[PDB]
DNA sequence: CGTTGTAT
DNA sequence: GATCATACAACG
DNA sequence: CGTTGTAT
DNA sequence: GATCATACAACG
């Protein structure tokens, strides 16, 4: 179909290519040979089929595709249609590359296992850098000239291709090894591997590219960082918004530009995910504390407009993670062009981990955090700091629970949320809120990611298969003023609406599940799932230390203009003589220095004074500031060299964004 | 289908709405009554069934939608099966909106008539404007509305904030419901075709949407150059579609004489002149500056856009591209994503985007107001000749060739030397048309001077081939020939038993000969000029191509000009910008001066300057009233710093001043003479002309 | 019908 | 990320 | 089986 | 500009 075959079938001699990318399909079929080079796109992320039947493959379009193309059957076929001489597998040098490549070997091993003991599969091993090298540096096979994507993986005079094989008595290691690596069992097995961690032999190179994507999607895309609690791409979003200047006071802008500064700077990716995880940022129904401004279509309790369309900006909320941002809180590693700069954290003020919580799925591992309410988790913090040898249960006595934004209960035993906050893992059930007024049943309130209309069609699928004739009407009589009321009308008063409405929580999607396992990469760079007193602990060492830098940096911010000002006021003492150097001296600045006793700094500062600065405001001016920045230079160091001190300031900042930030509970205790 | 259906069957009471976008569409959904209210949405521009069998129309998916939607078949259906009581059509304030309601108007208007003069018909006018001070708020569709309002609201407290929508999409649902949903605060119009009316209507929407015509329709935009509870179906759709018709050709298909672009390429090489992306620059994501046109100036999709802009990088597409791509930029077709391709201006459009800071085009704000774009681009060479344009616009087009620049440029420096220069003498320096293909332009010289002459024409290409040896080799195909349709074609009329003269036909297309089509015939006595010939009136070796000289003038009308009008139009262009330029650094030069002279005088009265300084509160009044001194060289001295009292700093100035001094005389030199001013423009232009030159790639055969 | 190029 | 139906002029 | 959320 | 199949962990 998709497939470009070339213009020979003499085995031994013609190469099958199976690109990644379309774009980059189209760029290699540009460059192909054509007398013996073939070029086969497969659009995306193939199937897993390690554990799929051998007639169950051919269902699949891209495997179907790949098997017509090959010529081959998934069963013992022995060369025979093969139509190419070789198979080579060429995707980019991308952690997803190696992925889909392990796919591909996946596929071919257990279905095609004849083909790749025969030798016929190969590696196309793309450069990384050009000056070749395995500085320009290549982001993927899109990005590259068709040229070089020739001289570097289809001309065989100048190509690196490897050659995979699965020679004997490595063959039950191949089998052995993979399995672990495909199979949507085991997952543990996964994690404690992750843990404890021309030719070339294909359980080798499944086992290390494996790795790659495995530990590139754990540290760099799946799993939140317990700092500020976001991932790679919100983190590079919100920065991206706040260099485009996207304040909570400022005006709103398309969201189109700000996608575009975070493809262009930050992020290597694809628009489309990223705009996407940018609409559940600004999502209130998503996100507790979204930030999270919008106007127009943004979804509702879904789908949502385009980016051509939307405008955005930041939330009163971001800045708790934006502030203090240039005050040498956060480190900085520069970006995939290195054109520019990125940081590696953001200073939250608030542990926002906790606050709006996660969810996500990364290799061997996943993440789940419910979100929480900020006055709470402040005041548990606070708590923390106040007395160190605080428990969990006198923690939990201060944080309720979870915080979902969507009202309704959340109906779980006290004990059973010490236990789930306690081991870092488990589960917490939510419960419609509903009301009768007057002998019929009216919801009022939905639990998180409910979507109310597919309830409502539940019940009615229900009643239609005649399993609730105790149900007379249903009628959703959800407005604007009303967000979510369903009304249930039994027929006669005689009727047990709360045994039909206990039925509705047990079959329907009024009562709903929400996984909790509190996985996050902690300060040590590497994942561990942590309880809550660990999680708050950890986090505020964290703060402890942004706000130690930030004072630091403040600090010698302070020192600094403090000599340069003792330097000006030693030149307006003696100005006169001061500008007579000047105009009398060849080069004044040494002058300056050892006429007055001064620094080059102070001196390039004296030389640096303009002429209206000479006026007598100015140098009240400079004496007043003067003042001031000992009196803060006195503070910020005595605060510097007290933990009491410190701690107190950490509790001082903790309550006052409490109140500026805060929020009532929206979603009750019950049972 | 896609229906968010009502519950209610009660007529004189149920509203349907047709929004534009599905986004908007959503927006609709998301704030309908229910009770009442439904939305379907028209995923783009719609069928013009106005030409259209009531059937053919039912083939269309969209119509078919909305025939199912209302329930009534395209013939007399006559209500019974209506399922709606009023039919509304909403779509945003663009251009384009309107177009899509004169297109829901021709379907409803033909083929339901009965529904129209029924009066079920509704148009929904939505708000270009907001505005809001404090718990005030107000709407306006009207720009003089909106400066009503602001004039109203200048009473109370000020800061009053005006939005301005760009469209259905842009608005939250709860305005959206206020402005068009709600009945007690929306602006909905009824359209009517009221009797002895409804023969003008059929009358007048004809000429707008009928296939045929044209001529009538340019004649009609030639000619032409509140609201009620109800407005006449016939004065709606002809206000509507002569908005779309005039933004299509003014804003969108025709490009402008001066730097040949339209609003879109323009967009695009400013914001990446804006963008830092020159020649000399690194590759940047094209991504980035997608997203800058559409976040900055261009107010439409970043599709078309990107598609615009790849257009713009392809070297085949373009004789002189603008225009440097790395990565998949397509191949003689389609190309990569942007979020893979990377991006930069080439040196070419340093011919465009010098002089910009200089004063020399106009600036007109952009669509949020919070920045400034410019109207044109000091071009350096007439690039409307040289990259040449094809457009598509309402009642009109555009297709103009691509030309030499070494060419065109001794051309326009010949029109300087001597202005009664006729066509003829142009045509002897400029050949034709000038493609980025190679092959012939297989066209009489007396018919590319009729071509030229009269605006409009056709130039015919073929292609490059030698016999070599007793084979026929193709080496070169025309311009947009995609060689293996062209491969396809010959091949095919093999198949078809056409060519039984022909042996084998042979692709021996290389990275080193790209293109490279060989013919072996059977036996060494077959005519191969005949089969050649058979081949040029069959394949697609031989291609003809459209020539309509028309553009925009400095009128600010469009206009079919010849080669003459184009370059004489074009020298007024660039002269007048060059005047501007000389006049803009004249001023800065003369301000230099003034300060310069300022600060002379201080530095020869230093002491007493400083004492001023120190002894008079505020000084720069002091200073001017002491020294006989301007406001802005008071200034000036205030702000010296003490190291500019040095002497090497004075030095320094006055040969700056000397320098200014020389410069000042030769620019107000150049300015007063008609023959330096000329003679200017002419160095320029050649200068112009060896850097940027290129050989002639399709020469001129019969 | 089949193109061409900015639009939904 | 590639693809699908549409408007509009006007020639082969 | 069907979700959830960054990825191809 | 909306849509379609995929990986991955893990619960109901
Ligand atoms: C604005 C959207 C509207 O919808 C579109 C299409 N439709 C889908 C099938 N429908 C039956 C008819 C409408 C379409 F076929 C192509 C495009 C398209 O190429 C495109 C672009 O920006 O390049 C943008 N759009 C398209
Ligand atoms: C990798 C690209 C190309 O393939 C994609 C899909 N396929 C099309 C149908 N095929 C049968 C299977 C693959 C797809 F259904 C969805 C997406 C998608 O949502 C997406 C994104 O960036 O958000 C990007 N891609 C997608
Ligand atoms: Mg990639
Ligand atoms: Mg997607
Ligand atoms: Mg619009
Ligand atoms: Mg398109």
């Amino acid at each position: 179909g998709k497939l470009a075959d070339c213009t020979a079938q003499d085995l031994n001699r013609t190469e099958l290519f199976l690109v990644e990318g379309d774009s980059a399909g189209g760029s290699a079929k540009q460059a192909r040979d054509r007398e013996y080079q073939a070029i086969m796109p497969l659009k995306g992320k193939i199937l897993n089929t390690w554990e799929v039947s051998s007639d169950e493959v051919l269902a699949s379009q891209e495997v179907h595709d790949i098997s017509v193309a090959i010529g081959i059957d998934p069963d013992s076929d022995d060369l025979s249609q093969l139509r190419y001489g070789k198979i080579c597998i060429l995707a980019d040098a991308d952690s997803d590359g190696l992925h889909i490549a392990t796919l591909l070997c996946a596929l071919f091993v257990r279905h095609f296992r004849t083909l790749v003991k025969e030798g016929h599969v190969y590696v196309a091993l793309p450069p990384l850098y050009r000056i070749y090298a395995l500085v320009q540096r290549f982001k993927g096979l899109g990005e590259m000239n068709p040229m070089q994507l020739r001289e570097t993986t289809l001309d065989p005079n100048t190509r690196r291709l490897v050659q995979l094989v699965i020679s004997d008595e490595d063959e039950q290691q191949t089998t052995a090894i993979m399995d672990m690596l495909l199979a949507k069992k085991r997952s543990e097995d996964r994690r404690n591997w992750l843990q404890e961690k021309e030719r070339l032999a294909l359980h080798e190179f499944t086992e290390n590219a494996y790795l790659n994507y495995s530990m590139y999607v754990i540290m760099d895309r799946a799993l939140p960082f317990i700092g500020d609690g976001l991932k790679p791409v919100q983190r590079r979003i919100v920065y991206a918004m706040s260099e485009l200047g996207l304040n909570a006071s400022a005006k709103f802008k398309k969201s189109a530009r700000t996608v575009g500064d975070v493809l262009g700077k930050y992020h290597p990716h694809g628009d489309s995910a990223c705009y996407e995880a940018m609409v559940l940022m600004a999502q209130p129904f998503s996100y507790r504390y979204p930030l999270g401004d919008g106007q127009g279509n943004w979804g509702a309790p879904k789908s949502f407009a385009a980016m051509r369309y939307t405008e955005s900006r930041l939330s009163k909320y971001a800045e708790l993670l934006l502030s203090e941002l240039g005050q040498g809180t956060v480190d900085w590693v520069p970006n995939f062009d290195g054109t520019l700069q990125e940081p590696k954290m953001l200073p939250a003020r608030l542990p926002n981990i906790l606050l709006n919580g996660t969810t996500g799925i990364a290799v061997g591992m996943a993440t789940d955090i419910p979100p929480h309410n900020l006055r709470e988790v402040a005041k548990a913090a606070i708590t923390l700091i106040e007395q160190p040898k605080t428990t969990l249960d006198e923690l939990l006595d201060i944080v309720q629970g979870p915080d979902f934004p969507t009202e309704a209960e959340i109906i779980t035993s006290r004990a059973e949320i010490r236990k789930i906050y306690q081991n870092g893992r488990g589960s917490v059930r939510m419960r419609a809120v509903w009301s009768k007024e007057d002998g019929a049943v009216v919801i009022t309130a939905l639990p998180h990611q409910v979507s109310g209309a597919k309830v409502l069609e539940q019940i009615a699928a229900q009643m239609r298969n005649k399993k609730l004739p105790m149900v007379d009407d249903l009628r959703d009589e959800s407005d604007h003023e009303n967000p979510t009321r369903l009304v249930i009308v039994p027929r006669s008063n005689r009727v047990d609406m709360e045994q039909v409405m206990n039925h509705l929580f047990a079959t329907t999607d009024l009562e709903k599940s929400y996984r909790i396992n509190l996985n996050m990469i902690g300060l040590d760079g590497r994942p561990a799932v942590k309880n809550l007193l660990e999680i708050l602990s950890e986090w505020l060492v964290f703060r402890r230390d942004t706000v130690r830098r930030r004072l630091n940096h403040r600090l010698e911010k302070v020192l600094k203009r403090l000599h340069i000002l003792e330097g000006l006021l030693v030149a307006f003492l003696n100005i006169d003589e001061v500008i007579e150097i000047i105009r009398t001296e060849d080069e004044p600045k040494p002058a300056l220095m050892s006429r007055f006793g001064i620094s080059e700094t102070q001196a390039e500062a004296i030389l640096e004074l303009k002429l209206r600065h000479l006026a007598k405001l100015e140098e009240m001016k400079i004496r007043g500031e003067q003042s001031e920045l000992e009196k803060e230079r006195d503070q910020l160091q005595a605060i510097l060299a007290s933990e009491r001190k410190m701690n107190n300031l950490l509790k001082k900042e903790l309550q006052a964004d409490a109140d500026a930030f805060g929020d009532d509970r929206r979603s009750p205790l019950h049972e």
